[PDB]
């Protein structure tokens, strides 16, 4: 037979609060900024602005503690961030696991994106969050990124008691863009890999991921994807900018499953799945068939759209009040996920 499909609503119609908060954004006069300048823009201008606006929402510092690994990966080794509570009287309680996979179009970024987020959802949900230095391309390409997900998903379910964790409280794994499609692998490789059969994933979130390479796209899916043309100028991401963060992944086989999430043979038995869209995004439409072809295969399954937003603007923009209901929404699904093994 066939399946359900997520179509309209003008999402890429500017959303009323976000046209003037976009007619004030300082743009870069340069027409396609090199990767060295979006790397630094990242490190100069987005994470301490949203620093800066998530400052006074931080717990306070008795409430939670980080520690900092180094643990091996193939041919190096990879920085991981625990994010652990610490507002129990009971200093040798365990927390369900959360493990995140941050943004960056697989060329930027590190545990830095997402750490004040994480020291708040660590509070806030009583879990123990795992942040992780995946290696970013150019310089590593595909599957590298990916391998270095999984290893940091085998270390975190392996040594979850060493930082008060146990993920048979809770194991869910949530990604941002490129590390949700990063988190996508890793959860069909976990299904089928027996070194988690004692410490599943329970739950997996991801926020508007791309899926499937555009030259591996399967025929008769190519009609579904309209986001590719309809947004191929919208702002924060532009058509030119997901073809040019395909090439510099650089995989072998942009067909091949460890790229192209979508291609996995088989989507049964995966963790229950909760995905954001933002509805002015390229990617929209890539994510919402990857969506309905995980609910096709039995999987429970809840969508959330944001119309007339763009690719990230959460983490651009987070002193809207839109943005900031986008990562409530966030911590809720989380929730969501770790009530299906409540403690």
């Amino acid at each position: 037979m066939a399946i359900t499909l997520f179509l309209d609503e003008g999402l890429s119609t500017a959303h009323p609060e976000f046209a003037p908060v976009w007619a004030a954004f300082p743009q870069p006069t340069d027409p396609f900024p090199p990767l060295e300048a979006r790397r630094a823009f990242w490190d100069e201008v987005v994470i301490p602005n949203l620093n800066k606006f998530l400052e006074p929402s931080l717990p306070s510092e008795d409430r939670y503690r980080l520690e900092d690994y180094y643990i091996p990966v193939e041919g190096t080794n990879m920085h991981v961030r625990t994010y652990i509570p610490t507002s129990s009287p009971d200093k040798t309680k365990t927390y369900p696991l959360l493990y995140w996979v941050h943004c960056g179009g697989w060329a930027i970024g590190n545990y830095e994106m997402d750490d004040y987020d994480l020291r708040i959802i660590c509070d806030k949900l009583q879990v123990c969050a795992v942040s992780i230095d995946y290696r970013l391309t150019p310089e590593s390409s595909s599957p590298t990124g990916a391998k270095d997900v999984y290893a940091g998903l085998k270390w975190a379910a392996a040594n979850a008691g060493s930082f008060n964790a146990d993920p048979k409280k809770g194991f869910v794994i949530a990604g941002q863009s490129a590390g949700g499609n990063l988190s996508l692998i890793a959860a069909h490789w976990a299904r089928d890999d027996p070194f988690f059969a004692n410490t599943p994933l329970t739950g997996q979130l991801v926020q508007y991921p791309p899926t499937c390479h555009p030259e591996a796209m399967p025929e008769e899916y190519k009609s579904c994807i309209k986001s590719m043309e309809e947004c191929r100028d919208a702002p924060l991401l532009s058509k030119k900018e997901v073809y040019w963060f395909n090439e510099l992944a650089n995989p072998a086989d942009p067909h091949d499953p460890s790229f192209s999430p979508l291609l996995f043979p088989s989507h049964a038995n995966l963790p229950p799945l909760f995905f954001m869209s933002c509805g002015w995004d390229p990617l929209r439409d890539e994510g919402l068939l990857y969506h309905a072809l995980v609910k096709e295969a039995g999987v429970e399954t809840r969508m959330t759209m944001y119309p007339g937003v763009p690719h990230a603007f959460h983490m651009l923009f987070r002193s809207m009040k839109l943005a900031q209901k986008f990562q409530e929404e966030t911590i809720e699904g989380m929730s969501w996920l770790f009530s299906k093994t409540p403690q």
